[PDB]
């Protein structure tokens, strides 16, 4: 439990930071091989933060009154796209230039975003068991790294509203008998790991990118404040990684296709239902 | 390349069609020559009615083919990429679900493992010599890691040094130092003498009835047909389930038997005939 994000994860960033100078990457890159989680403070403007928190808190009621409310494992952890709409799809959260220099140095230049959700945790959520969101590719064996997630948090996380618990260095584990069929970490390997190396958590001001080793183990954590804590997620993947298309509005195909950014989309006439997923085409 | 007279009995495990499962010294001995030589000869799998059919159906396609105004080719001229028919009565269950097959790439790619490929390599008389190279790339540069693909190779006819029997470099499939491969697969020539140093290449005659399994990242390469007669084969491809692939194109008068099956293929079943006359060619 710390007061800020540690200095050995962060790079220090303002809005106007379009790449990393040769030293800052390689610094950067540095973190995200050793640590496998990375945080960039000052990335995103309040403008962007502002209306993303907004639409997401305003969508919470439709998601709530769903017959079964997607959960994360426990009570209080939503699973909750952001909107598609294009007024609400900005290039510098979906196409950020710093986060594909990173991904692009690590997974490559035809990496691909192939995640565009979000992870609403309610006041009086319970604990989640320790996981990774995607596992190793063969057990038993070490390998780099195939997919980066990049979490934007839409507000200021605290100790007290459930800023996620992460372990550092976890992303390299993978041996037999490791993980069950949801990638929770098995109990004796926790312990094992949490002698040498134990989780940390901080807060983590609204404007920040995560980066980090989608193997990372990590768990969220109750939200003990008056307001839920909307988080939205994305996940980027070297291009032979099998992911399902993210359904975007062809109203943004234009700025999204052209890029070297890469995005794994399926682009729809009108409006895509972010929530059901269910839409005709 | 060292030329033999028949399959190296390091690399060959003797079948009959009717086989429908290794004892597990036999398994173990077949996922040995995998790990180690990356490629692995099964005799006498399918009966020659199934690879009569397949034959007689490529060559009568053959013509077709080569009526295109451009011809998929791979690397130099002779090396001919065809699909075989995927009409309902030359899909047979020994073929695209063949359970020896299964049995293995189950143990080396899992129970999720599946067949993403229905292709095939049409050698013509008078082709020239392919560069040596993989047909699928080790996933990060100068990084060891274990397969992710096996290529089952279906000979149609006897294959022999005369009519392009495939070169094979035993133990490539592990291999991966910086700056090895091109943009196409191609083996760097520097690369390829010093292994040539270590571990020769190897041609021999396969006999029709005979699967072939390996690497996908197996260094090979197609050689000259020096016979009268085109050298059909049959190509399939099985992938661990994360690996991206497009579907195979399939009739829906399949999907009863192939989508029931825990023998995975990557399908898009649809409603009449394909035109199975290209994305797998370099
Ligand atoms: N950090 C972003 C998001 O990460 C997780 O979602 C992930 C899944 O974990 C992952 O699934 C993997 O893990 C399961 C158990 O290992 C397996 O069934 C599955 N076949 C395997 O590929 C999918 N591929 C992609 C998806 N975005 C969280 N739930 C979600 O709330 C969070 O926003
Ligand atoms: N043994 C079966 C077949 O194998 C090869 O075809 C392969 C391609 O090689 C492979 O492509 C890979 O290698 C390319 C060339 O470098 C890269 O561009 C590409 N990114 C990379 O995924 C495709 N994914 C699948 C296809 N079946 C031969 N060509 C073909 O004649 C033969 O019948
Ligand atoms: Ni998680
Ligand atoms: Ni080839």
């Amino acid at each position: 439990a710390l007061a800020a994000p540690p200095g050995e994860l962060t790079l220090a960033l303002t809005p106007d930071d379009k790449t990393l100078d040769p030293a800052s990457l390689d610094r950067a890159l540095a973190i995200l091989a050793e640590h496998g989680i990375l945080v960039l403070t000052g990335m995103l403007r309040t403008r962007l933060t502002d209306q993303l928190r907004t639409a997401m808190l305003d969508d919470l009621p439709e998601v709530l009154r769903q017959q079964d409310v997607p959960t994360n494992f426990v009570p209080g952890h939503v699973q909750q796209d952001p909107p598609v709409r294009e007024s609400l799809l900005f290039p510098d959260v979906l196409l950020n230039p710093v986060v594909y220099q990173i991904t692009h140095a690590v997974l490559g230049a035809d990496a691909r975003n192939a995640v565009y959700s979000g992870n609403m945790n309610l006041p009086g959520s319970h604990e989640q068991p320790v996981h990774l969101d995607e596992p190793h590719l063969w057990p038993g064996i070490s390998h780099p790294p195939y997919c980066l997630c990049v979490d934007v948090p839409l507000i200021d996380f605290t100790l007290e509203n459930g800023s996620t618990e992460y372990w550092p260095g976890s992303h390299v584990l993978n041996p037999d008998e490791c993980y069950d069929e949801r990638g929770c970490v098995l109990p004796a390997e926790l312990e094992r790991r949490r002698a040498v190396a134990p989780p940390v958590r901080f807060p983590i001001p609204v404007g920040s990118v995560v980066i980090r080793d989608g193997r990372l183990w990590h768990r969220g954590v109750p939200n003990l404040s008056a307001a839920p804590r909307p988080l939205l997620a994305m996940t980027h993947y070297t291009e032979w990684f099998d992911m399902p298309p993210i359904q975007l509005p062809d109203t943004v195909k234009s700025w999204v296709d052209g890029s070297d950014r890469h995005t794994h989309a399926h682009f729809v006439a009108g409006d895509v239902d972010h929530l059901t997923g269910d839409h005709p085409f």
